[PDB]
């Protein structure tokens, strides 16, 4: 399982799903996450994210590690996201910001 990580909140590009083969993503209000049962491994999305959020799991960084488990939960209760949409407003101005999962949004 790939998964998304912190730059995704209040960036939410979206890049990301438009390469996806299978149903692996999951729009929540600001943030997306991969469900890691649907997520074949293709890895097209990681190099397609602008925020950089995207890890292979076993590459996900240290400080990261909740986020495995949070895309995990998040797929069993978000929406399934397919088609890509213009990215969040103040997205660039939050690019690269950290400490954005205070800011996350059921
Ligand atoms: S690695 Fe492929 S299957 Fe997994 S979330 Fe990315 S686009 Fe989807
Ligand atoms: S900012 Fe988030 S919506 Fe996709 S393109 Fe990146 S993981």
């Amino acid at each position: 399982a790939f998964v998304v990580t912190d730059n995704c909140i209040k960036c939410k590009y979206t890049d990301c799903v438009e390469v996806a083969p299978v149903d692996c993503f999951y729009e929540g209000p600001n943030f997306l996450v991969i469900h890691p049962d649907e997520c074949i491994d293709c890895a097209l999305c990681e190099p397609e994210c602008p925020a950089q959020a995207i890890f292979s799991e076993d590459e996900v960084p240290e400080d990261m590690q909740e986020f495995i488990q949070l895309n995990a939960e998040l797929a069993e209760v978000w929406p399934n996201i397919t088609e890509k949409k213009d990215p969040l407003p103040d997205a660039e101005d939050w690019d690269g910001v950290k400490g954005k999962l205070q800011h996350l949004e059921r």
